[PDB]
């Protein structure tokens, strides 16, 4: 029943969720000037290089990108985490416009959408008991821009027309993530949440500094799934962004300069 419109929107999430006005809700504004330059943070360690991709999915809100984590295989860890990490699956945040989109913001900027790569605490020993656990997940945050594409995401936004619609999924193998990074591996980070019911408090969230560049033409193709199920009326999949949280008794800390 939630979703993004005027009547199941973000600010009616509380009703069902009542963790929406929690202590630790995501997203947020990074504040620049006010993120502490953290020098006892690691390099964060991201190693995509054995991941196995299995399926794309329009779940009805995004669409998912999901790995086989059955084994020890694409992993983060580094960066604030005290732990290994094993990634589950990855997705977006867009707008109707590229001047809206991504869920964090940079000093009130936002993006044109925001890529999250899902990663379960490997302590937990799987994805649905991590989540019941504060430092059960960590997701990393890359923003995208529109500027140059990106020939790494062509792969996803070609199989996009096969899954239009809620509950289509497609056969997605040898997808290598790695093609979705950044140059650099500079990033921001704080305890916060899902950002979509059920708003658990349990992410520790990577937002990297640098976005990626897609094209014009990338993103207009994510703006022509729908929200809808097959023969139903059309309601394009955009602004499947949550705002900006109230930071609260929150400290971000940076891992440069
Ligand atoms: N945007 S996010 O990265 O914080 C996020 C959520 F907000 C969230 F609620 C979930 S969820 O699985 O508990 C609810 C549904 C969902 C699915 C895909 C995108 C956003 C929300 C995931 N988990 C992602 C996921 C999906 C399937 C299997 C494992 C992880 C999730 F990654
Ligand atoms: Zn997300």
């Amino acid at each position: 029943h939630w979703g993004y419109g005027k009547h199941n929107g973000p600010e009616h999430w509380h009703k069902d969720f009542p963790i929406a006005k929690g202590e630790r809700q995501s997203p947020v504004d990074i504040d620049t000037h006010t993120a502490k330059y953290d020098p006892s943070l690691k390099p964060l360690s991201v190693s995509y290089d054995q991941a196995t991709s299995l399926r794309i999915l329009n779940n009805g809100h995004a669409f998912n990108v999901e790995f086989d984590d059955s084994q020890d295989k694409a992993v983060l860890k580094g960066g604030p985490l005290d732990g290994t990490y094993r990634l589950i699956q990855f997705h977006f945040h867009w707008g109707s416009l590229d001047g809206q989109g991504s869920e964090h913001t940079v000093d009130k900027k936002k993006y044109a959408a925001e890529l999250h790569l899902v990663h379960w605490n490997t302590k937990y020993g799987d994805f649905g008991k991590a989540v019941q656990q504060p430092d059960g997940l960590a997701v990393l945050g890359i923003f995208l821009k529109v500027g140059s594409a990106k020939p790494g995401l062509q792969k996803v936004v070609d199989v996009l027309d096969s899954i239009k619609t809620k509950g289509k999924s497609a056969d997605f193998t040898n997808f290598d993530p790695r093609g979705l990074l950044p140059e650099s591996l500079d990033y921001w980070t704080y305890p916060g949440s899902l950002t979509t019911p059920p708003l658990l408090e349990c992410v520790t969230w990577i937002v990297l500094k640098e976005p990626i560049s897609v094209s014009s033409e990338q993103v207009l193709k994510f703006r022509k799934l729908n929200f809808n199920g097959e023969g139903e009326p059309e309601e394009l999949m955009v602004d499947n962004w949550r705002p900006a949280q109230p930071l609260k008794n929150r400290q971000i800390k940076a891992s440069f300069k």
